[PDB]
């Protein structure tokens, strides 16, 4: 994700996507959240 404002960094090798992986597992519930509607 943006860790800010979408600013560069690398990180590593690999395990960057390994960590993006994980951010998109979670969000996934506030997704269906935001899909539904915040005031839905």
């Amino acid at each position: 994700d943006a860790e800010f404002r979408h600013d560069s960094g690398y990180e590593v090798h690999h395990q960057k996507l390994v960590f993006f992986a994980e951010d998109v597992g979670s969000n996934k519930g506030a997704i269906i959240g935001l899909m539904v509607g915040g005031v839905v």
